[PDB]
């Protein structure tokens, strides 16, 4: 392997005492920076929190609560009372006085809870909903849903889906670039049958083609094409991929090939160092999504069973935090190789991007991203006029097209995300957690584990080596 | 009596079954023009009740909830299971398995649901939030709460509050005008004190100085100055203070000066050709807030107190609607006498006039209006471009302004006009009434009820004549 290949090989289960160790110094915020990044989080925080005013109406009725000592059934019966009260006309009168049924229902849960993902059943519903929000200064990626292709037919489809898309996509776009214009991003795993234990010949003869294919589209159109990142076990052979297709002379001087990058790998860093020696190369910049990662609680069961010496990704959510923060600084120091695009909606990490950048911002520096159906809010505070009270920043929606045939494995994904107590937008909704703690800096976070603990970076009490 | 003033003295609780009848006629939207308000009002009504799908989700639980006939507490049961069956991470998993106290309460209460109708607690904080409307095609009415003053002090420290409001809102409008730019609104019984049963001498002698001297201002700032309708016995004495306000030399040749009418009242119609009598001879156009009624049940209370011949209102609902249609016509057929400014949040009400205005809409022919609170999800399919979707018709939206201190009144009416079974926003919301009943033409319903019971326009069967 190359010396870069090799070490993201090297530090692919390294101990968590050892790389939360390595990461720490490069995802610091200076001093100042960290104050400003603060600031910022906890004024987006607090206006997501507070938006119809949620908080200040709490600390009304708490100041009520007291005055009388009533429980919380019966405040509420004193407010029925006075509603009713509220509700008399004329004030002087008021004063004077089997297993289809599991099936079909977990079907229909799915469903229910999809909606608020999903952005249209098809690429052409998608495209006409765009206008409101890139009116505004948002931008779109499409994520055509349906992934890990069983069968040759299953591939197919998704492939003939994914060209209609782009042929689409790239229609609606009509020449605004891959910057300002709406993009698409696919799935190794749709284009490829049992891509999950594929080897790497019939990955190279069979998907490398479709994926050149669907890029030379794109580039025709000049609208983005994003590959997305999925198990851990498949970074090696996508970073096969991308490299084949960063050199093919076709998409030679254009800069519309976007990957996207986990930063709860241990593999992260070294993954960057990879892309930056590729773009310098290949004579290319390239369009990089850091996201966390989506598929944390597969990851740590997948490593369990196979009882190797340490798990992929991180075991505690903050040393994910750090990671990324660590990540987004590489980026940013090459803006000549990478064009950054940071997907996050955690109002810390966002702030902590928006002061890494730097002073001076320009559009091709870098972009937010956010997923449909969660980012909206935080982000409706950053991408627009700063003379609205907002960043000027612009932020990209990712927006899953597909009907209900399509939605399960994003689904689960989106629950996991939304419900686990560690998720910002899980805290975000826990009002009995302060501010400050919701946008706490990682970096600091971690030094006060490490005191209490005797050691720096130590793996979840709960998530032992899977040969324990 | 002027001939038009004494028809409005004559009229002022005729009988229900007369004053419907003779409504009735002008009321009738042609053949034509109805089929387009039922579709328009249809579509509008249609798209509020189903915003984020509330129909279509609710067609999909129901047919489930046969194909198993489960309970509501049934159905439910099976959702949280299939929920909880969603968060396993891995399909293969997953498929193996004193008076104090009344007193504050009532404060309270009046508060927390105040807060959706209310702008701002000054004018300031008002004005600083229109900018995110107004820069879509709303415009602004400002009303500064509290009314009914009983002191002297008090009227003075509304006057000084309206002349601060003025000088602000002039600032802000910044030469825009009447039409395009904010307004104010204000209220003779917050201008004297004991309005209630105030003699013309002392009103015509100290509330009309004050009235005159608002009105100037709004005039050098070139904003609207709408007066508002109160209780039925004050129709009277602000005609007369109207009249002498439109002769004023200083106001010659300005068209600022508003007014609204309550359709509700048996006199509206007549109040009309009043209006457009005094606009003539006044040489001027008047600004005309034409609405239903804000204060129904305590016109219905009062009349059944003093026992008087009939009531100032109607008794049905519908027949108010009936007379909001006719006198929409009478007010649109005379664009150069009056700028009709027609209040309403029934879909219904919006389209019938939408379509009762014509061919050839231009700016100042009319506008929408809407409270603060309850006309902004309508009015967001309405206001706006015809290329988003939209009518492309102004709104204006009125934003009450003020403290705790002042709100109880206008929110007692908004809880009024919400929780009524009669009213289109609490219809709306009662998704067992089909769409084609919710926006039924009301004269057509009119002559269903006459049909049915022997004769046009019969009062209420609840709401017998006070002598009985
Ligand atoms: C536009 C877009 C594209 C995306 N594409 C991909 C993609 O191709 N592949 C993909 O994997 N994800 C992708 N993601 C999504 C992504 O990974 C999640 O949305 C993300 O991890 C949420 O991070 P956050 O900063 O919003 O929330 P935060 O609440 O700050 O962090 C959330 C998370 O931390 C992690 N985590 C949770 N618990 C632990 C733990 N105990 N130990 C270590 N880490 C933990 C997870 O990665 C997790 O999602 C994409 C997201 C967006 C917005
Ligand atoms: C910008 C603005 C300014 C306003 N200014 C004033 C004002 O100065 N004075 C004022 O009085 N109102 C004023 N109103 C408000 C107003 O009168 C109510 O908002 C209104 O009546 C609601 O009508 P609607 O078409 O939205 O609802 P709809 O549901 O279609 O009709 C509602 C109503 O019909 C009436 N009604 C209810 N029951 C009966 C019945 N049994 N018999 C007869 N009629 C019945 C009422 O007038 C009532 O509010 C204003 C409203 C707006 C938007
Ligand atoms: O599948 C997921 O969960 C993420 C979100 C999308 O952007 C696609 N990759
Ligand atoms: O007081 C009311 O109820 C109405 C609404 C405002 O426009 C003022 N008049």
């Amino acid at each position: 392997q190359s010396v870069s290949r090799a070490a993201i090989t090297a530090a692919y289960r390294r101990p968590e005492t050892e790389a939360v160790s390595m990461l720490l110094e490069q995802a610091r915020l200076p001093q100042p920076v960290a104050e400003q990044a603060h600031k910022l989080a906890y004024q987006l925080a607090d206006k997501l929190r507070n938006q119809k005013n949620a908080s200040g109406r709490a600390g009304m009725v708490q100041g009520l609560l007291q005055e009388f000592s009533l429980s919380s059934q019966e405040g509420v019966a004193l407010m029925c009372l006075a509603e009713a009260l509220l509700r008399i006309p004329d004030k002087a009168t008021r004063d004077a006085l089997g297993e289809p049924l599991i099936r079909k229902g977990v079907d229909m849960a799915m469903r229910l809870m999809g909606e608020q993902f999903v952005t249209g059943e098809t690429i052409a519903e998608a495209l006409a909903n765009a206008r409101k929000l890139e009116e505004k200064g948002f931008r779109y990626s499409y994520d055509m849903l349906g992934e890990a292709a069983l069968t040759a037919a299953d591939a197919q489809a998704y492939m003939v889906s994914y060209q209609q898309a782009i042929h689409a996509i790239g229609k609606a776009s009509n020449g605004r670039g891959i910057y300002e214009g709406p993009g698409i991003s696919i799935k190794l795993s749709a284009l490829h049958p049992r891509y999950s234990r594929a080897q790497y010949d019939r990955v190279m003869e069979e998907l490398y083609p479709r994926l050149k294919s669907l890029t030379l589209l794109a580039r025709q159109y000049d609208i983005g094409i994003n590959i997305d990142a999925e198990e851990s076990d498949r970074l090696e052979i996508s970073l096969d991929l991308l490299e084949k297709l960063c050199f093919e002379p076709e998409l030679a001087g254009w800069n519309g090939i976007g990957f996207v990058i986990q930063a709860y790998q241990k593999r992260c860093p070294l993954v960057i160092d990879y892309l930056i020696d590729l773009a310098t190369r290949s004579r290319r910049r390239l369009m990089i999504r850091l996201v966390k990662g989506a598929y944390w609680d597969s990851e740590i069961k997948r490593a369990q069973m196979d009882g190797l010496e340490g798990y992929p990704v991180y075991t505690r959510k903050v040393y994910t935090d750090v990671s990324y923060l660590a990540c987004a600084k590489k980026l940013l120091a090459v803006p000549n190789l990478i064009y950054p695009q940071f997907a996050t909606h955690n109002a810390h990490t966002l702030a902590a991007i928006y002061q890494l950048a730097g002073q001076n911002y320009y559009p091709g520096q870098y972009e937010f991203q956010c997923l449909h159906g969660m980012g909206e809010p935080l982000y409706e505070q950053v991408t627009g006029k700063v003379a609205d009270g907002k960043l000027n920043r612009p932020c990209r929606i990712s927006a899953p097209v597909g009907t209900h045939e399509t939605l399960l494995a994003y689904l689960v994904r989106r629950l996991l995300e939304n419900g686990a107590n560690t998720s910002f937008v899980n805290r975000i909704a826990d009002t009995s957690l302060p501010l400050d703690e919701l946008v706490a800096d990682p970096v600091t976070a971690v030094e006060k584990l490490a005191q209490q603990e005797g050691q720096t970076g130590l793996p979840h009490p709960k998530i032992p080596l899977p040969r324990d």
